[PDB]
């Protein structure tokens, strides 16, 4: 049969594999990603409604000198093979972990946040306003202690209610950057979802060399775009990052305490 394919993505050491085992138990296979010795492992588990297959992706800080783990990750996310994702976030490092989170949401891939290691966050004396965070990201947030199995049943419930992310505003990029992002997006392949073309546009404009491969003909116009921005603005590349951290930092002030 056709199964619901879920991608488990998060930062290094965010309790990702512990969650994988807690879901899939024995029902798992190990192999390797195409043309690269890096291991690929995926599993099987059942919610009330769905037969799930879970691909354990490699830990990555962002989707942009890199590593294979980064790259294999970003590839899988932009493939369409997964019906949704499970972002595994270390609660004791929200601000660090949420950079990857924002990127996934700017692609507009449906996902649930698995807020993990709150027992460490508690010990570090930090609490997260879960439902505040839920609103800001515009997607589910489910509390977890992966080592203890807390809210695994709560996570499975959230899977059966998988739904398009609330098209809420996240980062607030300067008007020109969006114009140019969108401008490049226009001359990319029409089959790729608009939202992803806008994201691929920004990453190109920031300086991601890999993203140009998806951009098609847009890779040409990059020089024209960047030249224009330089007149209107100092280090467009750097402005992009600033908008992201500003956003995360604003969110974290409200959500964490
Ligand atoms: N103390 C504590 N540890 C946790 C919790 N959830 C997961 N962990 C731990 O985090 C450690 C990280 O291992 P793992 O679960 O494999 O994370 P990972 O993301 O797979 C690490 P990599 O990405 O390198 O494979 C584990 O020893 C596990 O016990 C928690 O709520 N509290
Ligand atoms: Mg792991």
């Amino acid at each position: 049969m056709k199964k619901l394919t879920i991608g488990l993505i998060g930062n290094p050491n965010s309790g990702k594999t512990t969650l994988f085992n807690q879901l899939t138990g024995s029902r798992q296979r190990v192999g390797n990603w195409a043309g690269v010795t890096v291991e690929r492992k995926e599993g099987q588990f059942s919610t009330t409604d769905h037969q799930v297959t879970l691909v354990d992706l490699p830990g990555t800080y962002s989707l942009t000198q890199t590593s294979l783990d980064e790259q294999i990750a970003c590839h899988y996310i932009l493939s369409g093979d997964a019906d949704l994702l499970i972002n595994v976030v270390d609660a004791s490092n929200l601000e660090r972990n949420l950079y990857l989170t924002l990127q996934l949401l700017e692609l507009g891939i449906p996902c649930i946040v698995a807020l993990n290691m709150l027992d460490i966050a508690e010990k570090q004396n930090i609490r997260i306003e879960i439902d505040a965070l839920s609103a800001r990201l515009g997607c589910p947030v489910i509390p977890l202690v992966s080592t203890r199995g807390r809210g695994i049943e709560a996570l499975k419930l959230a899977i059966d209610r998988y739904k398009a992310n609330e098209n809420v505003e996240l980062v607030h990029y300067a008007q020109p950057l969006l114009n140019e992002a969108d401008s490049l997006a226009k001359v990319m392949p029409s089959d790729i979802p608009l939202k992803q073309r806008r994201w691929l546009g920004l990453q190109m404009l920031e300086g991601d060399i890999y993203s140009r491969a998806y951009a098609g003909e847009a890779s040409q116009h990059l020089d024209a775009a960047l030249a224009r921005l330089r007149n209107e603005m100092d280090d467009p590349a750097l402005h992009i990052a600033d908008a992201r951290y500003q956003c995360i930092a604003a969110i974290c002030d409200v959500v964490s305490n």
